[PDB]
């Protein structure tokens, strides 16, 4: 048994001091701030009510430049000047931020990993590696009661800004889009049913997930049984999985070498899981079955064999 699984800390590289807090009426949500400019969700001019249908175009011609509080810690900027651009809201400050790195504003795809600063309240609570999913969301507890919190990758001593947390939808993932206020998939900034297809877990995650499980001690899960490939796909529709493939079977080779358990021996156990619950049991101080973490991030975390 263990206390939970954390995930790797990544850099940030100067990050951390682009982020503020932007305040319009009583929502407060986290902004980019680069130079004289600040970036943020432009539903941050919707109260709570104002999103069912909101016309952006009309609820900000009934703010000023007044109407916005950016804070940056302790200091607070002037906003002098706002616009808006898609999705997100453009905010002139009247001063640049010094440490305000080489960037620019390019837009992954799915697959592509970076990193990502998770916002408590304000203040940043590390930074973590997450990919985006076929679905174009993105699935991590961190990025809970956050908002208007940015991804991004570094190469070399330059920045690429490629997201930024826009609503969490009911289904426990995250939406959010570029630098540019274009989302990234279907979704729309106002409160809608529009988390289809963003319910469907990720097999190859919650797998890694066991490995780790049995790294740590959690065996009880384990029976001594196995399945096919087809057979086990069978129940993982059933139950709303990612029918998993050879070429997900390969990147488990690592962990299924370090642990010594065939990756199909631990899908016997997971169909288990499945197919009876756990009754009240936990692994890893859990009582659901966990996917938020990929082969690699447990790896990383332990290690292992050596590759």
């Amino acid at each position: 048994g263990s206390s939970g699984f954390r995930k790797m800390a990544f850099p940030s590289g100067k990050v951390e001091g682009c982020m503020v807090q932007v305040t319009c009426g009583t929502t407060t949500l986290n902004g980019l701030w680069l130079d004289d400019t600040v970036y943020c969700p432009r539903h941050v001019i919707c109260t709570a009510e104002d999103m069912l249908n909101p016309n952006y175009e009309d609820l900000l011609i009934r703010k000023s430049n007044h109407s916005f509080l950016v804070q940056a810690g302790n200091v607070q900027l002037r906003v002098i000047g706002h616009s808006m651009q898609n999705c997100l809201l453009r905010l002139k400050v009247d001063t640049s931020n010094p440490k305000t790195p080489k960037y620019k504003f390019v837009r992954i795809q799915p697959g592509q990993t970076f990193s990502v600063l998770a916002c408590y309240n304000g203040s940043p609570s590390g930074v973590y590696q997450c990919a985006m999913r076929p679905n174009h969301t993105i699935k991590g507890s961190f990025l809970n009661g956050s908002c208007g919190s940015v991804g991004f990758n570094i190469d070399y001593d330059c920045v690429s800004f490629c997201y930024m947390h826009h609503m969490e939808l009911p289904t426990g993932v995250h939406a959010g889009t570029d630098l540019e206020g274009k989302f990234y998939g279907p979704f729309v900034d106002r409160q809608t049913a529009q988390a289809a297809g963003t319910d469907t877990t990720i097999t190859l995650n919650v797998l890694a997930w066991l490995y780790a499980a049995v790294i740590n001690g959690d065996r009880w899960f384990l029976n001594r049984f196995t399945t096919t490939l087809n057979d086990f796909n069978l129940v993982a529709m059933k139950y709303n999985y990612e029918p998993l493939t050879q070429d997900h079977v390969d990147i488990l080779g690592p962990l299924s070498a370090q642990t010594g358990i065939a990756v199909l021996d631990m899908c016997a156990a997971l169909k288990e899981l499945l197919q009876n619950g756990m009754n009240g049991r936990t692994i890893l101080g859990s009582t659901i079955l966990e996917d938020e973490f990929t082969p690699f991030d447990v790896v990383a975390q332990c290690s292992g064999v050596t590759f």
